């Protein structure tokens, strides 16, 4: 069920089975994006809905700093049933803050 966690311990739900997908845009996922995720704007998910592949028993959706996350969650939560789905503290940017790895080419 929509609950939220810490910027780290989502890692680990993805290590234990759970999955990231990213509902920020398809483009700047391109450039730097995270390994543990895969990539599913909400322009795709509102128009064909959750591919039967990022479909884990649990998932975690996260956005830029999160301001398009929990705002959707009443129909994200719909869309991406049946499994759970959770909230991430500060988007993407508590990834960075965190020290977690990231798809980039240098250290900034």
């Amino acid at each position: 069920a929509l609950t939220t966690i810490s910027p780290h311990d989502a890692q680990e739900l993805i290590a234990r089975g759970a999955k990231l997908i990213d509902i920020r845009d398809a483009d700047e996922y391109l450039r730097e994006h995270i390994p543990e995720a895969d990539l599913a704007p909400l322009s795709v998910l509102e128009q064909s809905g959750l591919p039967a592949k990022l479909r884990h028993e649990q998932i975690i959706f996260h956005c830029q700093a999160g301001k398009r996350t929990s705002n959707n969650a009443d129909k994200l939560a719909a869309i991406a049933a049946p499994a759970e789905i959770f909230l991430l503290e500060d988007g993407i940017d508590g990834w960075k803050k965190a020290g977690l790895p990231v798809a980039v080419n240098k250290s900034q």
